[PDB]
């Protein structure tokens, strides 16, 4: 198994441009592989490329490259942070993975969703639509993409941010849901769970086109003296 590993990464570690860490991600390879580590970091090294990546890791850290594909990922993979990249695609996502963070690449679809997703972060891509948000999630982040719709939401979503995107109209709120970043988009009325809401859970929708009924519909609630949701801001 090492030789096998060590062979394929010598070969890409002298095929890089000279600001690529290549040498310094090969020692880390090694390291992580020889010591059986959950989590590889290869963040930081500004990367290109990478090779063929140690099977064991439940963690993959590498963010902050320069990377434009992944090779394809350990199959028990937990946590993949690989924001700041330039990634135009992503490989299909292993069964067990919890936690995704992709933000700030250049993706344009995201690949089926696993089932124990828990956490979704993949604001400042190229997406005009989401996959089917899977029952665990907990927090979607998809703030400065294209889109112009929204899936439903699951029963236990925490935290949801939406802002600066095209989306017209936002399906119901859960009532777990406690953050809800929604500035920027082009919805001219709420959902009326909005309403329902914890009273100290947070609500943006500044730079929406609320229309003045909207505008009264919720006013009139919030502005009541036993009204117990959460505070809007406009």
């Amino acid at each position: 198994c090492n030789e096998f590993y060590l062979k394929t990464w010598s070969e890409w570690e002298k095929n890089g441009t000279p600001g690529e860490q290549r040498n310094i991600a090969f020692n880390r390879l090694k390291i992580c592989l020889q010591n059986q580590e959950a989590e590889l970091n290869l963040s930081e090294l500004d990367l290109k490329t990478l090779p063929d990546l140690p099977p064991q890791i439940t963690t993959l850290e590498i963010r902050k490259n320069l990377l434009t594909h992944l090779p394809d990922l350990p199959p028990m993979l937990k946590v993949i942070h690989a924001q700041f990249n330039q990634l135009e695609s992503l490989p299909a996502l292993p069964e067990t993975l919890e936690e995704l963070n992709a933000g700030d690449n250049k993706i344009k679809e995201l690949p089926f969703l696993p089932e124990n997703l828990t956490h979704l972060r993949v604001h400042n891509n190229r997406l005009h639509i989401l996959p089917l948000l899977p029952p665990e999630l907990k927090l979607l982040v998809v703030s400065g993409n294209r889109l112009d719709s929204i899936p439903p939401f699951p029963d236990k979503l925490e935290g949801l941010a939406l802002a600066n995107n095209f989306i017209e109209q936002l399906p119901e709120l859960p009532f777990s849901m406690n953050r809800a970043v929604l500035m920027n988009n082009n919805l001219t009325t709420l959902p009326e769970s909005v309403l329902r809401l914890a009273q100290n859970a947070f609500v943006n929708v500044a730079g929406n086109p609320l229309s003045g009924h909207t505008m009264r519909t919720l006013q009139q609630i919030t502005t009541g003296p036993d009204y117990s949701g959460p505070r809007i801001f406009f």
